[PDB]
């Protein structure tokens, strides 16, 4: 069991039972912070590169280009370094100095775009670079690339199934790209055949999944739950496998992550607190009392030291 | 496989083969950054608390007190939170704001001591607090507590043995408390019976193991390789199982950690770069060409964002 490079070491993350949430131990969390670059995105950074290699879209001589400084940028960075690809990431010039150092340390060619143009200015610049030589540059597109939910169907989902001996009843996951809840739900419902409850979590400040499913005007808004609440329905969110949508506010997400640290000894990130807050509400309904609830914790506390978390 | 609290999830860390170090793949690293509080010390924080419980020295009503803000303080903090103990950690008032926030976030009662008195002022204050009510306070003493090397003999060592199918020939580990190399070496040499080469790594700036074994005056000195080079021979370093001592300088340790990030996609800490630098030198000697060399990487890059690493 020696991995040929760090990308093959993804996953096999632990399940830990919560003591101060839920009722009689019915809430258990999956620690995706224990991954090669310390988030859930390490899995999709690995598999989007692997699938592009298998497809012949990524070859020696091609460079990865993408517009993300978040967990997926870190994930693609370590995978590019591990497997020998140059990578260019675009981000607004306003990103934190700590994240510039981290990405630069991983060997990223960091292209800083105009601060006033935000995430759109970064996406545009990435698309411009790709336009300049499309036989040279590959953009992996985490919100629509099916290799994102596929790796969760092949690893994350089966890990939950095996570690719970098939007893999982509910999966609770915040939705960023949708890949996690989509792949996990397809694995458990379709490959293992168990009719669990799949719960998407989104910010109450930007409840676009709730609004969509209710037929209401979609009205996104700003929030502090980094990693979820993108303000649109991503292609990699399979709405057909979502059974329930829970909304969580930013303050309670933060307070819940702080409780995970101080009361459970779990170094969880902000969206981890959002997911547990939604799971805790379900776990304290009598209809969920005999149900085993598994919660994805996407990231780790030290990635948030300069945030409202601390 | 649902852990009753985060302390039981320690270990089972991956081995990754290096591509830009060594010769023909003979250097493989063990990623101790993938642990509950993201370092090798998570194992000893867990087991020193467990053994104190078994010994009856730690009970409900007793509080942990120790003098460390480093990886062991973080480890004891998450374990204390996970298992329901109050913990007080003393540290000089000069510690980084980021580490105060991290320890405070984990629920630590942080007692800041006089900056001019350094680590000794913190150890004194911890011993004073324990003196004030010894039936109430427990100090676990990582440099002398045998539960430190014991957990490496029971987990870290057998993991290396199993993941290499018994083919490991050399173990390379920086020495802080000595617990890692001591426990790993006892496991492989005594429990599995293989006569491997155990290599301690220390700073060239503070080469007290080398000086001791040579019968020379022990002369410690300052260095930047956080986590190793304590300036004395700890009780938990079993010199009898050390076959070789390699010295590494701070600059090369830093440069090697940066290479691990940018060339291997491995988010290693500073002492991880020191250990790989020493392993790389051995791996390029013809006498080590057919030998499988396993290197402990104690911690992860983001714990070092405010250091010379970045």
């Amino acid at each position: 069991a020696i991995y040929a490079d760090n990308s093959y070491s993804i996953g096999n993350t632990p399940l830990v039972r919560l003591k101060h949430f839920g009722h009689n131990g019915n809430v258990v969390v999956k620690i995706e912070g224990r991954n090669p670059s310390y988030s859930v995105k390490c899995r999709i950074g690995a598999n989007m590169v692997w699938q592009a290699e298998k497809d012949g879209t990524l070859t020696k001589g091609k460079e990865i280009v993408d517009a993300t400084s978040g967990n997926t940028g870190i994930a693609l960075a370590y995978v590019a370094a591990a497997r020998g690809y140059k990578i260019t990431l675009t981000a607004p010039e306003t990103m934190s100095l700590e994240r510039k150092r981290l990405l630069c340390g991983l060997g990223v060619n960091l292209v800083l775009t105009e601060g006033a143009k935000g995430a759109k200015g970064a996406i545009a610049k990435a698309e411009e670079i790709v336009a300049s030589d499309p036989s040279r540059y590959v953009m992996l597109k985490q919100f629509e690339n099916p290799a994102n939910p596929q790796i969760h169907r092949e690893t994350t989902g089966p890990e939950i199934w095996k570690d719970t001996d098939g007893k999982v009843d509910v999966v609770v996951a915040g939705v960023g790209t949708g890949g996690s809840i989509t792949g996990i739900s397809r694995a458990i419902k379709l490959d293992f055949g168990k009719q669990i409850t799949s719960v998407a979590v989104e910010p109450v400040e930007s409840p676009v999944i709730s609004q969509t499913l209710a037929g209401e005007e979609v009205k996104p808004g700003p929030h502090k739950i980094q990693g979820i609440g993108a303000g649109f329905i991503p292609k990699n969110l399979d709405l057909s496998i979502i059974d329930r949508v829970e909304t969580v506010d930013s303050d309670t997400a933060l307070a819940t992550a702080r409780r995970l640290m101080a009361e459970e000894g779990i170094l969880a990130g902000i969206s981890s607190g959002a997911a547990v807050a939604a799971a805790d509400r379900l776990a304290k309904l009598p209809e969920f009392a005999d149900k085993l609830i598994v919660v994805i914790l996407p990231s780790a506390s030290e990635r948030y030291l300069s945030t409202a978390l601390f």
